[PDB]
């Protein structure tokens, strides 16, 4: 039941995707950003403040970069058991929102880096008949959100997957 106002923060960026938590706050998968590069979003490096670790990454910028938007809640992952959603995007900009069961925050190695993560399920009774790891779209740095009482809040990045288990990772911040 995401509003089209949470759908406008999701941005392609890198190889992937990320998104605005605030006018100056954005959020990514580390491995998604680009490297070799002298700003993001027209922005000087030396203006951008970078927290980064575990896979996940935020920026934050020195000017309002998106003064459309409020000011959300990013936590440090979610409870055990939390209904998320992922906003994935098409290239077209038909909207995905991927229904996943979370369970326990915690360190894993994925492909030879430290992720700091959450992992979750595909629930796949509140998603279309047939939308699974099989047939969504491959990108990461898509936000995971879910609805603290009637508000939505942003709890981790898309950054990893298997079919074993129907299993998604989240990066979460620290
Ligand atoms: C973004 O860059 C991708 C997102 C992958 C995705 O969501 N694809 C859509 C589903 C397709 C079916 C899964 C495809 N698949 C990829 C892998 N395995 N299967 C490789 C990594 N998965 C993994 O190792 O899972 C094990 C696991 C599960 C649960 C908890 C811990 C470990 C995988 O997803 N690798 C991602 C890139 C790496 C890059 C370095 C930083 C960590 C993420 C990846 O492909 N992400
Ligand atoms: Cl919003
Ligand atoms: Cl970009
Ligand atoms: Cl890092």
């Amino acid at each position: 039941h995401a509003p089209p106002t949470l759908w406008s923060r999701v941005t392609k960026f890198g190889s992937g995707w990320g998104f605005w938590v605030s006018p100056t706050v954005f959020i990514t998968t580390t491995h998604v950003v680009p490297t070799g590069v002298k700003e993001f979003f027209g922005e000087p490096l030396s203006s951008i403040a970078i927290h980064q670790a575990g896979e996940f990454t935020q920026f934050r910028f020195s000017k309002k970069m998106r003064p459309d938007l409020t000011g959300m809640v990013l936590e440090e992952g979610c409870p055990e058991g939390t209904v998320c959603s992922v906003l994935i995007k098409r290239d077209s900009g038909e909207l995905l929102p991927l229904a996943v069961r979370m369970g326990a925050i915690a360190s894993m190695r994925i492909q030879g880096r430290l992720v700091h993560g959450q992992s979750g399920m595909l629930l796949t009774g509140a998603n279309a008949k047939g939308m699974d790891l099989g047939t969504i779209p491959g990108d990461c740095g898509a936000p995971y959100v879910h609805k603290r009482g009637n508000d939505w809040v942003v709890c981790g990045v898309h950054a990893a997957a298997t079919k074993s288990g129907n299993t998604v990772v989240c990066a979460v911040q620290a």
